């Protein structure tokens, strides 16, 4: 990325990341910090790597060709949907462009589109929805939040209705015994408190 | 690469795919990912390196051949077909030539030709055809899915033909519920909305 | 860290030795010798990685909420508490303050935010408490003490408390025949005198 | 090689590789592409680490010698036999020679006579000829010339003899049913499409 | 070390060795060999990595305030005991300390006293004293001197000691039969001589 | 070496050579191309870090020390013999001494004398002498060849004895049939000649 060459120790990384992680909510921190500053000919050659999965990465292309023609809608030369994707541009053009002043962040755009993909296929790759999470009858109250809350990262809402969610629901679903004992802590408990009071069971 | 010789790094993980991987689809962004600005005396080392598959090794020295006469027909010195091939030029004169104002991109058109035998050695290599692929009985969707697209990618064909094959062919296939549930959802409709339409069973 | 980016060679091991080191109390210090002098937006990058543990690294985000909020209560432009954090904020912005003259340390303030935040999980992941550890009927006193001082390695607590317990606690929970070889030893025997004195049983 | 010391990460490389592969045809690329541009006196380096094989080692001195015999017989101050081989001349002759204006490469004519040494060690170490590889019964054709050039690979000789043995051998010691199938198939068949006309068999 | 941070290929080293060799006397080399020309607050790193064995790190914790409370009754500013520690003293400080003219090595002066403190523990750690291990009745007499001066490796005495220890105690324990072959081999006899008179049996 | 510290990825790979290697004769030319123009004191981490054989290492210490007081007995100031060896002098006077003009190459002495000894304990380290080596009823050629001549690399001698042993001592060794095939090929014959001439039985 920014001129110099992909190095093989992170193609493979990549790959390695993809292929054993699958698409568990981690991969998205994972995909930005591996490609920093890098031209769009740079994620292109990141993408098509990936041996498996090739069905959700089709559908990460259609949200790529989506987000490029609402982007040639609104719109050197004019940057349009086909060149941000790095299709139908020249390395020299890009690498110009990222060096030009004032510089237009191609590989960045590209790089957003990417994560709003990314996003998008975690999202439906998620196993089950929050409401199906239920605490087991013999079971540790940290493996229940530490489960509850890995369910809860795959989806993605408005601060408002997860706040809701994370206050309220995971008090409701909690066995008697760990309801009597959320209970009787009362409110403005943190996740902290919650779970120190009711470690003892 | 543009001097300094080959890092041993690369070589091995050349190596190492072209043995694991075999020829599947993904081995081509892999060869052009590996290799970035490299006179032709470093393919031909990444290409004689590789210990089996000796037979399809030969077939894409055969298309070397072929596109080296096809060059030396249509034409420092003039570049002909033994020369891009790098079998019968120097080193300084390679270097000489890759440095040169204008330069000649002798390297890039090696690897646009390696790019052209190695898709024509991955389509003999797939396995079977796309009509032979049927969704089974019992199973799930995204592996059909997922199982009809790594398929089709190695097939390589016009835009036009591909469009149609993946609109309507991957209709056609499904079991008699699933066609029913695609024929319900109607026109129009992308591949994240067949998907999650039918993902439930 | 302090511009270039964080090597993926960093990321693997952060996530390695969480992955296997679970919350064990040395990785309070592999965390501040990974990352020395890094911008916040790589300790969250940092933090985001991390798989499992997502209820202990969500209460690692209670408390820097916590912190951040008494720091804006405390308090180029003036750095507030979601600007510590890293959410609020422009590379560019952070990297002009860290090179600016003076130099507003807001990655060692995140970072020592995080320590304290490690200190308060680690502590609350210790699995039992001192009082518990017990010498068993027949163990070398090597392995009685290096699994004493493990567990009182968990807890933090004001030197006069932490040195009473390590002189007289250690002494009480002995044996009859190792509490009368150490009270025949008498007062002012340190630790290697003890477990050399001790060692032949 | 050209001045610092050889990487112990290639000759660790050079000798996994001597003990793994044996003298299969591909182990000459490997040394030629391990030491690009390197002194005499660290392609002895790079031939006493061998371990086994010392019979055919000892094998490539005598090449060695006949070759700096041949060079003295027809032979700063003048390269002998006994120069080339780096036994008896220092580092700083050498350096100096290989810096010096014109240079002469002692080095390339040491990589040239051990490349020569190479190709008959690997000839002689062929475990069969090329007349006793036959067709199996029931065999897949690919399988079949993946072995036949396999072996063919081994064995040395002038392009009009290697030329006649490609076209007319190879068909000669099909079964009936691929020897009919390649005499149906006609003259003028390249190898792509010999394997792909008999590739439903 | 000497300024830019530890390389985390070091810290994972210096960790997995002295997780898999235990405290053998092979450790002070090692850690002698690692951090060369490093700063107080590197050592101090290298240290609390350690995972076990931390009853004997605290047993070289005190030595450390051992020879700080010596150092400080012995004694830019005056480095003090507590300073040489690292705890109570600035990065900054520490660095302009190891640049100024005339330098102050107070990384040299703890590494010292990290050796001393290494030295003792080990000395603690051997398994058996020098006069318990015996020749056995059916052992190679090559197994027995390695076995034997591992043995006293670990023991530190003065030259004096040694040198007798080496010379007579050495021929005291051996069997009747290699006893005998010693004491005709006879006085000025090297170690070389003793063990290839005595090969045989 | 030559100043930089040596790095962890050299002190690993030699001692783990010398781990699984143990002593064979191709120890050597490994130490030798490990530590190239590097200090005394780094010839001393170097040997001290190797775990066991701690005999066979004092055996290469009373080598060092009969060479040292060889130098002494025959001779900035006046290196002397343990000044050579690096136990009695300060890092800043071998740099000094490795860079002045002239300069004296007390590493390159060092590592000649640890040269001599590893010949010497190798030597001793030979599991049998060459009159016992003799060829088996049903053995290849190839296998005898390549397990007496690694038999004698490890023997050490002058030319005019070894040329007289690989000529005549390796025919008289074989069996009656390989004798006969031998003498029949008779005198002149070089070893590729012996062996592919007796390759078929």
């Amino acid at each position: 990325p920014i001129h110099q060459a992909i190095s093989p120790l992170t193609l493979n990384a990549w790959v390695k990341v993809v292929e054993e992680k699958a698409f568990s909510p981690e991969v998205i921190p994972m995909f930005s910090a591996l490609s920093e500053g890098a031209t769009p000919q740079d994620l292109n050659t990141m993408l098509n790597t990936v041996g498996g999965h090739q069905a959700a990465m089709q559908m990460l292309k259609e949200t790529i060709n989506e987000e490029a023609a609402e982007w040639d809608r609104l719109h050197m030369r004019e940057p349009r949907g086909s060149d941000i994707a790095g299709t139908t541009s020249t390395l020299q053009e890009q690498i110009g462009w990222m060096t030009h002043n004032p510089p237009i962040p191609v590989g960045e755009i590209y790089k957003r589109w990417i994560i709003l993909g990314l996003n998008k296929i975690v999202r439906m790759y998620s196993p089950t929805s929050i409401l199906d999470i239920r605490q087991g009858p013999k079971e540790p109250f940290r493996d229940y939040v530490d489960r509850f809350y890995k369910t809860l990262r795959a989806e993605q809402a408005s601060q408002e209705v997860k706040n809701w969610m994370t206050e309220t629901l995971l008090v409701q679903n909690a066995n008697p015994d760990c309801k009597t004992i959320l209970k009787a802590l009362g409110p403005g408990a943190t996740l902290e408190e919650m779970m120190t009071a009711c470690q003892g069971v």
